[PDB]
């Protein structure tokens, strides 16, 4: 994004906090090169010269204005992807009711009752529950008023910069690279869900290579589906971006919103409008108000879907900008936000695509260090996706999502107080695919103090999850 204005105002929107994460018993055993992100400039771990807001907004180094020709190409790619998307999902894209937007529907989680309400409510000491009845799925007069402004396209708002309390590599922690959540007003999230939540629900339910989206997938179940699909192709590329969300140019965002969320695909006219309010945004950090043109705000509602859609269009765009005769069946891919796996039988020169991604303001690099850039010949078993490898389970012959042990060690080394038992059961679901020896080793520090699921129990759970028929078939003989 391009920072076009910065000004100081009277109202100080607080951003500095103390971490809720503490080391666990596993920290002393694994000693990970990971720690809680700095949530304050006074944090002693920070390097000299580090000012949080400067580092946080340093990713905004311009809004790439695409040529007329490139925008035309982009719109064709956006429309072609949209065509695939709405062919698979259908056109049942009318607004959710206020009740449905709050309470959720099949394939769309309910709204969080006690997360940050955003501005100006945070400054007024009003929590989300003061504005919305999450039990009954109704809204108070303030939100009702705001919804009318959105209906009339007169609604304006500021985003609240919220520091992400999370574990990061210590290199990034000390550099002040604390990630953020751009907290939009609760009514904006509500209306966005009203406008495109039905579409988002359908995206989740139809996740896969066909629509190029893994959003709403269950890695336990879907690694078999994804792994088997990508194993059929000669080439598989693990592509990485740098600041994917920040570098979405306004042209790309606008054109995507225009082609994907058209009224002819069942959307209300304000679906495009409310999405377009994400393009030029004002961000509150303490007394500073920073206006950014371009880039996707780091939200938690429709952000992953939007980023996933753009990722799909980018690949089509880049390939078509370099090669002639490129269509959606020239390659295959799946994406979750910035994360992406691409495959094709064609020897696609991904190194040569670099400048074409650059015309979108995006910088692509291979997942591995840089073996003289991108290369052909890699398979599904070489790549990572959602921090998970595609490994073959010897017991079943199904693909399983295997996380690196150092990742799991880092995850296990920290936790929010009072949540550890819950976290361990969750992480056990991730760790089971590493095998019984590694599973045992990872949870050994917690044995006795907490209930650790048996490897056996999680393996059997997984077998049925990935293939119920296989689980059944194993009981045919004594
Ligand atoms: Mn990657």
């Amino acid at each position: 994004g391009l920072i076009v204005d910065t000004r100081d105002v009277e109202e100080r929107v607080h951003v500095m906090r103390e971490t809720k994460l503490a080391p666990t018993v596993a920290h002393g055993v694994f000693n990970p090169e990971f720690g809680p992100a700095a949530l304050s400039n006074k944090d002693p771990r920070l390097n000299e010269g580090v000012v949080l807001d400067e580092v946080i907004f340093s990713k905004h180094k311009g809004d790439t204005k695409m040529s007329a020709e490139d925008k035309a190409l982009f719109r064709r790619c956006a429309a072609d992807y949209a065509s695939r998307l709405h062919s698979v999902l259908g056109t049942a894209n009318a607004p959710l009711s206020i009740y449905e937007a709050i309470k959720g529907v099949d394939g769309l989680d309910a709204m969080e009752p006690d997360t940050a309400p955003g501005l100006p409510w945070a400054l007024q000491g009003k929590r989300r529950g003061a504005l919305i009845d999450f039990e009954n799925g109704t809204v108070g007069p303030e939100v009702e008023a705001a919804l009318k402004l959105m209906e009339k396209r007169e609604y304006k708002f500021a985003c609240q910069t919220f520091l992400k309390d999370e574990i990061r590599p210590m290199e990034k922690v000390r550099a002040g690279k604390t990630r953020i959540v751009d907290v939009l007003p609760v009514e904006h999230i509500l209306y966005t869900r009203m406008m495109i939540g039905r579409f988002c629900a359908q995206m989740h339910s139809n996740n896969g290579p066909q629509i190029g989206s893994a959003v709403g997938c269950n890695p336990d179940v879907d690694w078999q589906r994804f792994g088997t699909h990508f194993a059929q192709y000669r080439n598989v590329w693990d592509v990485d971006y740098s600041a994917f969300d920040a570098n979405h140019c306004s042209d790309a965002m606008n054109i995507m919103f225009e082609e994907v969320f058209r009224t002819e695909f069942g959307f209300h006219p304000n679906a495009e409008w409310i999405l377009k309010t994400l393009v030029n945004t004002e961000h509150a950090y303490e007394n500073k108000r920073i206006t950014v043109e371009g880039g996707m705000p780091s939200g938690c509602s429709a952000t992953s879907i939007i980023n996933t859609i753009l990722n799909n269009i980018y690949v089509l765009y880049a390939l078509r900008r370099h090669y002639e005769g490129v269509e959606l069946d020239t390659y295959t891919m799946i994406s979750y936000g910035d994360d992406i796996v691409v495959a094709s039988d064609y020897d696609l020169d991904f190194e040569a695509l670099k400048p074409h991604f650059k015309s979108l303001g995006q910088t692509i690099t291979p997942a591995d260090k840089s073996d003289k850039g991108f290369v052909l010949g890699h398979s599904i078993t070489d790549v990572t996706f959602l921090k998970r490898h595609f490994h073959m389970d010897y017991g079943t012959g199904f693909y399983k999502p295997v996380m690196a042990s150092k990742t799991l060690e880092a995850i296990l080394s920290f936790a929010r107080r009072g949540t550890i038992q819950e976290k361990l059961i969750s992480v056990a679901g991730l760790a089971v695919h590493s095998g019984p020896d590694e599973y045992r080793r990872l949870f050994e520090p917690f044995q006795g103090l907490f209930e650790i699921p048996s490897y056996r129990s999680l393996y059997l759970r997984w077998v049925n999850a990935v293939c119920g028929d296989a689980a059944a078939l194993e009981h045919h003989h004594h």
